[PDB]
């Protein structure tokens, strides 16, 4: 649908084929001022970079991406993450890169530097997270992908879980993500297509402390690059169709190895309780703008929880809070929070699960560790 | 959108894989009368060059390049550099050649030919040059490629290193373009969006002196060529669309063995000096035209130095010459020198650079040396 | 849509534009062996007609229409009621006219010869009616005009009795048909946009007697000239679009003298209960296919009567009989029959509707009187 | 862009042409349950209605238009005013009707019943109105007509009052609204383009009393109507395309005999004192969601008012209400409320005007009166 | 070629034929305050307007036009000249109104007040003016109408005064722009192909005065929404396309009463003598950039004057002044003053002819009279 997707892709391959010699590419990626947003850029290294640690950091003008004012508008790139490249194959990377201000302090969306902080005070209980990331492929009209168009497509039903050509929209932009991620290493665990015509979900995990926040970001970018190629746009907003066609919302799994271990549901039913004293703070931390998106999506219908309303149940798909009934049964697992929006930065959900639930924090404001 | 790159490609693609034997491929690239155009015509040679000293010489049609009068309309090309060709792979050769006058004094645009002398002069200090070439794709119409017709994209702010469909037009022909400098050996040093829609810039360094105009006069050609077979025209203009979307500037880092020796901001700052006296002179050496192309881009908006006034800072986006902070902080480094447009002529500049800074040359005209 | 639409119109128009002369025109028109279609063919006549009396019989073969076998094909039309043309103006006049059998007995689809009978019985009491013939104009392709293709349009409630583009389709065709309607002397009584999107209601009325079929039959006859000019196809099934969208239903108001008499509500209410008992026989005359098409849209859903059980109320939409609440207050007027289907045969629902009420008859057989 | 517009309109033409003959069509018009919407049926009479009392009463389906419930869906329609039709031209005319319930009591969106029993009240001072309605035509797609295609216009300033092809687009369906304004009677004062591309205004005035609303309402039927058949959608959206670009406000003059006679501006600003009391009550009544629709076009900028904060001013564009300077110099004349909204209710606007400054009413709810 | 013109012009003509009654309506058109261009809006007037005098004054936003600032925005049009509409016929006018600024004082570009002034004071002599407007009629797009795609017309030569389709490209709008000239009473005196494909040109002649401004204003609002209807856009530029191709330049013609009578010639010869004089006055004040502008079309190639030198000659096409032969041999008559632009104020060139060559001024500012 784009014209750069019209342009032939052939020739562009025949590029690719060329061999690259000694020097290697590392596309540095970077959160935006936004948080939902996601910039790159491309340096050349003489060799291949073994650790993350070895990558050079990298500076970029903040003014052009919303972080900093024009006075001291360089940001710089710290390598936090190395990934694979799909795109280019090896020896080539994707970097992950955190955000630092020009003083040097971590920039506003730069929200992996506290979560690291707080994942590090919590690394002996061994917090896991799983994720399930759920989006829209769009075309650039803006209207998704394959409806018809000025058009809505037939009565919801048939497309969860679709086979077939009038079922699922997108499959193409799927498989290759997915095999995109396998290269990466990001930890893509699954996919399935959604409710709403359009919408699929991948699901990453079950990854440790910061590497899901890591992950999952690598896994939006490789996204949005897989979808650039195919001309189609992803979208992460947590209501992208406005009606009674389905949301799109991040359920992110939380277990801790006490949780895991047998007769662990005690701990994970500990974890609920303190996180419906905190939902107020966890709405906020979930999503962006603080609420207004999440509400969208959380309009207490469509089996999705009411956004106003804690609530909790085992297996109770609609409840904020459902621990899966094969978990109750084993007495121990993992509970998922159905909470957060699609356009959710991982950082702050992890992080907050991490303060409520694992420090026992109490109040709005986030704790200051020494 | 050319009527070639309507051609079908896999055609193309199936005579490119046909073995050629022991004939060898040549292209000859030299400079236009213009200045920033640049054209090519191709040889065949029994045996693969291994080195430039052995491509044999050629002649050419002056008066159609305009750059010779009828009666004596023949010109020469001297093999001056030889790099790998991309477009057809070992063992063929991409070749930058000088131009030479029927009478075999250097052409009015043979502009390598006096930097090289001055570049041989100042060899035992080892002056090393980084420039920034900026570029838009632009369609046949001359409208920037993926812009709507007859429109304008979406406001300024998305597009600085942006990923997705929307925020990025035209990577397949950056990442070719990429690719084919990497296998030329052209020093392609990274890539980044700009901040214009379909406007994206190429960096190459850090080259030692002569190398560094060859190696972004080759990168330019592998460009063009690149953008040939998309269909898409790469535009080195100052200010490819008129009004508040960003000009086109090809920044030059600048750096000498004494200014990379520790301590060795007294150097950087010695020749800043020494830019400030001479900034008409360096307007004029920067661009083809003397500076009306130069001035369209320069606005002193957009972080652009105003083109009438020079200025210095540290970290300084706007100013004329930046001295990265880091650089600064180290107490040794390069400056950026970021008056140059993007149509500069490479050897130009860096001619000017070495003839003020390290010459120490003062007064309009250049001088002549024994 | 249809081919015959995109011919240039104006050059019709400037043939229509030539005096036509003495001669006149007369379209007969009869119904089909399926009962539900209409045929026409066109004659000369030297003189206009004054009257119907005065057009001539014509003959045309059974067999194409399927009507009657090969070896007795000939059938019979006797002109009927006659019509001004709307589409070719005055003197030239639109014919309904009865089919004859070759043995001149009245044709299996000629039900207006043993309801003619009927209404002359009763003739004394004055029975009118009145009905409301529901269609959608679908385009060639057979999905209803202005639908996106291969989808449906946005969820049902703004299209009933709507205004602008989006709200109403096919408005100019609807209007044509109203004129035409009005010049033919076909008494149309109003029109109204329908519920489902591309559907509307042409309304015929007071009629008396025979009459309401003549008058229904041309405006349908009308409706399909000026939905052909146009290149759009008027539907009358029962329930053109499968699923919530509305079906089309003919609903039939019945008045008699006495009923519309002060203190005639006693007469309304007498009518309804033979209704009730007759409702098999009713639903069986009121569809050419004995009640398979009418169920479809009858589901008992939508605001339509189930078409298992009668019901009879007062101002209850949904309802078999609606007696207007107005009528209810005024103790005189009329009920309203919501049983009848789009395809109804008109001559068919009268007939039955004074057989029932009127002649007071019992049981499933139509009785025969001397 | 509508299906419908595509249809061939000189086939619709030649059947306008025939004659009607004796039956006369009426339009009905009335507000939705949304109450911004307004809904239409046409009905056959006998003989030209001299005035809108002759014109018979009329009911529609409640439940379609979401105006009641199943139960008693029927709605009554009686006609309040009367207007020559210009679709089909004389004797056929356009009626608005006011809707009222199934128990005979004025409809919830009825505002004009309520309304005209206030203007009455202040009828001896005869209170004058006008108000300036915007629009902007957009596509069936949703996006403003005549904008590039998932783009957007050049920069904002030509368009205002502009002439040629870039400058004013839908200047045709505006000029056949105007006609068909000055047919129909709708006292329209004037029309002009309005900042943002594709946005235009037409003023109605100087109506009296309860004749502003019919007047606004039938002027926007007839935009809807006319803008039906070109295939484009009139927009009375507060904020039609968020940003930058402008928004639409229906700013209201208003007047009293005693604002207009000599040394009239005494009261011209005890009405303004008694509105900026009121404001909270006068943005309520003024859009119909309460206020969130008027918002987003109210965002202190762009030459609007603040919604949170009222301001009055002399020939202050900006400010809620605005005096006129020739006003002021003439010490008689209106004021403008430019408060608002485009999807504003006539009839609650000028209703209000009327409690405040008229009746000199005090607090949240409006006042009962015998 | 603009959406606009897509939209089925028959329905709008419908609209058109519907009478209007007795309201009459004005447009009010206004220069911009760039200068060049033109702006309009409607108003309804209760009777037709027998003289200018009688057309009420109105007033604008002048931020929206750029004419003044937001704090006293308003501004005030006068009617200055009044003309039949040609759009929608009589009563219905157009008014070219003068625009003053919110002081009352006049504004920026109401050149009209300055140069009545000049008109007045010389009105004894009755000076007479002839202009030659050019204009090129350009798509939407920009590339002049019926040029190849992204490609140049064959070489110039045929179209001078063309016939036949590839010789001439926007006869159409021409023959409509004469004719309602014509209807308007703008004072047309021919119109000719020009030597560019797809630009033509139409003189108003022989007009006294400040009349001449009058029309030739008048006249051009005429061309831009002729051209809208059509999609075109006409182009003043001087030179609308860059290199051989013609640009576009307004000769006018200059006469006096004296000049006219016998062995007139003389005072044509002495205001030739100081038009030389104040050549640098005259470039300035007959372009509104101040010659820049004007520079482009005057390259003293193309049968063009060289804006840097003046020159006078009799028949001599090129020369900046040339005296027809004609003229010449009758002693008495007019002379061309060919330095206009295309884009040229017809009150600045006018003026400034008085100026010069009857108020015998000298120095470059103008002169203020009592
Ligand atoms: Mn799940
Ligand atoms: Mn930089
Ligand atoms: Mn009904
Ligand atoms: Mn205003
Ligand atoms: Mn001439």
């Amino acid at each position: 649908t784009s014209a750069s997707s019209h342009l032939n892709k052939g020739i562009k391959q025949v590029y690719m084929s060329l061999p690259q010699g000694e020097k290697v590419q590392a596309m540095y990626i970077w959160i935006d001022g936004t948080g939902e947003g996601l910039r790159c850029k491309t340096r050349t290294l003489d060799s291949e970079p073994k650790c993350v640690e070895e990558l050079p950091e990298w500076n970029f003008d903040g003014s052009s991406t919303l972080q900093s004012e024009g006075s001291n508008s360089d940001m710089y790139l710290v390598p936090a993450a190395m990934f694979r490249d799909p795109f280019r194959k090896d020896p080539n990377k994707l970097v992950l890169c955190e955000v630092f201000k020009y003083n040097r302090r971590p920039a506003e969306t730069n929200l992996r530097h506290t979560c690291k902080r707080i994942m590090d005070m919590v690394s002996n209980q061994h917090p896991w997270f799983g994720m399930e990331q759920e989006y829209t492929l769009m075309g650039t009209d803006g209207h998704p992908f394959g409806w018809p168009s000025n058009g809505f497509p037939g009565p919801q039903g048939p497309y969860y879980c679709g086979v077939g050509a009038d079922r699922a929209y997108g499959r193409d932009i799927v498989e290759a993500h997915y095999r995109a991620c396998l290269y990466a290493g990001v930890k893509i665990a699954g996919t399935n297509a959604e409710v709403m015509p359009a919408q699929w979900e991948f699901q990453i995990g079950p990854c440790e402390g910061i590497s899901m926040g890591d992950h999952l970001w690598v896994a939006r970018f490789i996204l949005h690059r897989v979808c650039e190629d195919f001309g189609v746009i992803a979208t992460f907003d947590p209501k992208p169709i406005p009606g009674n066609w389905n949301g799109a919302g991040c359920h992110t799994n939380f277990s801790t190895k006490a949780m895991r271990e047998e007769n662990g549901l005690k701990y994970i039913e500990e974890a609920i309780e303190k996180l419906s004293k905190r939902h107020q703070y966890h709405i906020r931390a979930y999503d962006p703008k603080g609420g207004l998106d999440n509400a969208r999506r959380l309009t207490g219908f469509h089996e999705t929880s009411n956004i106003n309303d804690f609530s909790a149940g085992v297996a109770n798909r609609s409840a904020s809070i459902r621990i899966p009934r094969t978990v109750g049964q084993e007495k121990k697992g993992y509970f998922e929070d159905r909470r957060p929006s699609a356009n959710c930065d991982p950082f702050s959900v992890t992080e907050a699960l991490i303060r409520t639930c694992l420090l026992n924090e109490t109040g709005d404001e986030p704790f200051q560790y020494k």
